[PDB]
């Protein structure tokens, strides 16, 4: 609706934001108004797109993809009119940042390395190239996933929660279980669960985190979650069993990850081409994980949630038992029931990424949307 | 010409089609009007493009490429204004279809697997995502090649025949020899010859299929060909020698393929990572094929065709003896003579693919072309 | 400025050029007016882009990348509105050229092979396809690097020299040292130093070439350099030491390359899949190069140049000692000092490549720029 978008624009224009002066790396480094800006902008873009109104903001320009280690970033670039180009390294990051940015209005970085920086160096390098007149524009920087957070996934998940439940206010008092789940694939990043507990705790939700012993998340993020919950009127709890977390839950998000000590050692020999050390590491982790195969989102597990009908969430693809693999994170039956939910959840990501790009490029994204809405250029003829 | 295109549009508007409600997987599942629609739309797009008129229909949107196993699909997407994105699996096809389609207006699938489905599951999954409101558009589905048919190649070949010979009516009574030819490369799909005999038999042509013993096409397609010929006033004949087929031919199409029993076993160990079984299979096939090296389109062979001047057809690239390889499907001399013909033949493919996309998206593609023609936006400034 | 661009257009319109009738393969096959056209067009595009004016000339169309063996070509295509598509062979070049060009307005070729042709065959094949009506447009051909020249790099380097020093006239009498420098990576092409001495000698500069014994450039290019210098009032000198070349230099360009006899043998076994011969060749070259590790652009070396403040040039990436590698072409400290210079130098490449494409497509690129300037369509909304 023109009405829906007009209301979104009034909401956006009323917000105080400085996203135009910084990079959206971690959700917990953004204020509540800034988070709300990205969500509302994403909502306006999705609604415009739904009614065949073009949201093309760039007539030319590149969005670069940099991978330190699938469709959302490319979709977001294309939505705004940018063309994607992939990059086919920590020590040289600064020179590479400038080299790829002459005609780039966005750079998206997916980073798998755990060592206890990279994207902050990229941002400082972009600032330098722009301030010294090397770059005609300062590219927007998109965190497509780092060792600490996965803001693009977490924000899209929150945008979906807000659609599903009707508002952000309606999320207060809702119980969400962020749990581990078994995967045949070792070495999944801790970015997602950290991103979830880091963000959800800011909206007064009752967040329960559950995982087997040894799979602890980074201590600094746990402490952010606890402090977020205090200030937003929510709660944060850590438990040792999946059932514990699932009981009376409104929302379950059962997804595998590797211990961060594993990711560290994987990273070290990944850097050293130690292929044999790898297969040795992989072989062990697969054995550590196999004793927790019972962390499996089954019909029996869902029965314990509120009304036995919690909203099931997971980022796509999921490891579906008997489909994708022999034993995975969720059964065929539970996935079939919630398939449309998980699709709608994923559908928000391109809009969230596009909103992040716009929020860096325009101090007042609400002005830009009103312009797009008034021109009402068709997307398809 | 504006006149040429105006006549094409009147032709298109007079046709009865339901391509907007189904996927163009097999040419023989389409009616004669529906085939004619794709051909006429492709012709209008080619003519518009030739006189520097933009045929951009999308201001943003993705076309996804999915490969189960080169330039035409990307060219077609770009012609209409879509950006190509490739996918870098049968069991998970449904979830993948939705995951890649949020911002896609087209999906192109090239499928090499022989097992006796995939694209029909994709289509049903797209229908589901659209009907449940996951996908804001139902993407057009393009068969870039399957185990059964290669409609994109066969239709472009027919569009060329129609240009070369002047009309579809002029194709009645023309003899076309679809023959095997020797290739150093084992494991070429049976899609092309099946596609050719499945389509050409619908236009009253005299279709002769020839191949060594053991290289039989799928029985179901042979029967479609025979039944097509009956109803269109054409003929279909199977012969055991290349000369037999070439004699008095108006058109020759001499191209290698592997027996379907070979493709089956290749597929099985391809799925099982049996690299050793592969090199063993390859080694044998190369020996089976080498006894038919004589299936070679030479100057001597062309002399037997009508006037010794049949139109030579082949999809690009061809295995050219002494150029691409030691011994192949056609000699350097015959290819040099027909090179421009084979280039023009290939030039139709992007237009055919684009016409298929448009034919799914618009019930009346003739309306859309008239709009494009009236706006007459330049392609190049 | 509108004024700056208006003056550039008057400059361009006053030039005599036939670049619209040939391919820009080697800078020394172009006249001085033709070189100046590319430079001035590149300058106009850069200035337009800087003030948010769209230089989109194509509403659809492909630019193909062909690699015989990173961001500039894609950036240039996108600047003009073309979409990049990569090609994933000498004997079949002619057929491939047509096959990829139906919807291409540009083809970019990077060629690493040394054997004593390829791009000239591509150009003749494009001419044929266009003249016989196969191709609706004759694609522009861009040399992204060959065994002989790297015009795209050399022209961007000259465009930067002209910006840095203020004019082409201001380059007369300037001393530029094109020297070898040590790299841990064997097998760098001789294209760059040949391109530099082949071009710079045409503007009355005092060009000094320096390298260890055995690293001689192709004799034919050396002779072009010597003859260029004579006719432009410059000089060309060959020396045996880096210090010799660096002394009193205004500009230093210290970059590694392999002897051309090495590149020949690398090419031969590259064609023959001789992996073992390769590692054997690599192992030897690394030992030949290691005795010249002293060819290192250090702070001490820079002190010998004019005022100890020569402009340092290098194409990106550089091998930076202690950063990219243990020992390389330039120290961390010298690179930090000149980093912005090398970035600005690289920033010209997309504009140079785009100017080459425009210079082939329009006999009078000045007309096209005036049109772009008058429309003043925004790049970003």
């Amino acid at each position: 609706m023109m009405k829906t978008v007009n209301e979104l624009i009034k909401d956006i224009n009323s917000l105080t934001s400085h996203l135009h002066e910084k990079d959206f790396l971690l959700t917990w480094e953004q204020t509540p108004d800034e988070l709300k800006q990205v969500l509302d902008v994403a909502a306006a873009l999705k609604a415009l797109r739904a009614e065949n109104i073009s949201t093309k903001v760039f007539n030319s320009g590149l969005g670069i993809s940099v991978f330190r280690d699938r469709f959302s970033y490319a979709s977001a670039l294309n939505l705004l009119g940018l063309a994607q180009q992939d990059l086919d390294h920590g020590e040289t990051v600064r020179e590479t940042a400038n080299m790829i940015s002459f005609c780039a209005d966005a750079i998206g970085i997916r980073d798998d390395m755990y060592l206890g920086a990279y994207m902050r160096e990229v941002g400082a390098a972009l600032d330098d190239g722009y301030k010294q007149g090397v770059l005609p524009q300062r590219p927007a920087l998109v965190n497509l996933q780092c060792d600490i957070d996965h803001p693009t996934q977490s924000m899209a998940d929150l945008a979906w929660l807000r659609e599903h439940f009707g508002s952000l206010e309606n999320l207060k008092g809702k119980k969400i279980a962020m749990t581990w789940a078994y995967s045949p694939s070792y070495g999944k990043p801790l970015s997602v669960p950290q991103g979830i507990i880091g963000l959800m705790t800011r909206f007064g939700m009752d967040v329960t985190l559950a995982h087997p012993e040894g799979y602890d998340l980074i201590p600094d993020v746990v402490e952010v979650a606890k402090n977020n919950a205090k200030a937003s009127g929510g709660s944060f709890r850590q438990v040792t069993s999946m059932e514990e977390a699932f009981k009376d839950a409104d929302i379950v998000y059962p997804k595998s990850w590797a211990p961060y000590k594993v990711m560290e050692e994987r990273t070290e020999l990944l850097r050293a081409n130690d292929h044999e050390g790898l297969k040795a590491l992989e072989k062990q982790c697969l054995a550590q994980n196999a004793q927790h195969k019972d962390w499996h989102c089954t019909e029996e597990m869902m029965e314990l949630t509120r009304d036995g009908e919690a909203l099931y969430m997971h980022c796509l693809p999921a490891d579906i038992s008997g489909v994708s693999c022999k034993e995975g994170e969720v059964t065929e039956g539970v996935f079939e029931k919630y398939r449309i939910a998980t699709y709608k959840e994923a559908s928000w990501k391109p809009y969230i990424i596009a909103a992040m790009i716009l929020s860096r490029k325009y101090a007042k994204p609400g002005a830009l949307l009103e312009q797009l809405l008034k021109e009402a250029q068709e997307r398809v003829k």
